[PDB]
């Protein structure tokens, strides 16, 4: 309970109609802190929506997935502030296998690639500094740092 259900909700059924450009995220296993881009088909009810997803595909690879979501797992695309310089500690997300990954940052800008960790995997690597943004929350209509 870091949300208010109420305010999300209307927040949602606000802003998220169809055509809407969103990111989504999952509670299926290993894919805790992730969030993935897709596109509002329509609204399903008072408390789900449609989506499209941009990158992930159907069994055959080809057809974009599609599924139902609801409002708390459902959020608009962040602001990217580009002017930022990574420092040692920073939560961020990393995109790579189709998703945008929580992970730290454990190793500062070097040769335009940073050091970062990921929990999930327990896994170390460096990326591509465009493919990494400082992480945000969305929170009762509004973008937080944590």
């Amino acid at each position: 309970a870091r949300v208010d259900l109420e305010t999300t909700r209307a927040i949602a059924k606000q802003m998220f109609s169809s055509g809407t450009v969103v990111e989504v995220s999952s509670d299926e296993e290993g894919f805790q802190g992730c969030w993935f881009a897709a596109k509002v088909v329509e609204p399903v009810g008072e408390d789900k929506f449609l989506v499209e997803y941009r990158d992930l595909r159907e069994k055959d690879g080809i057809e974009p997935l599609k599924e139902e979501t609801d409002f708390l797992h459902i959020r608009p695309p962040p602001p990217r502030d580009e002017d930022i310089d990574f420092a040692v500690g920073d939560k961020i997300n990393a995109f790579y296998n189709d998703g945008w990954w929580v992970g730290v940052v454990i190793d500062g800008m070097k040769h335009g690639t940073v050091g970062i960790y990921f929990r999930q995997s327990q896994e170390k690597m460096r990326f591509g500094r465009q493919g990494l943004r400082l992480h945000k929350d969305w929170v009762d209509g509004t973008w937080q740092l944590p």
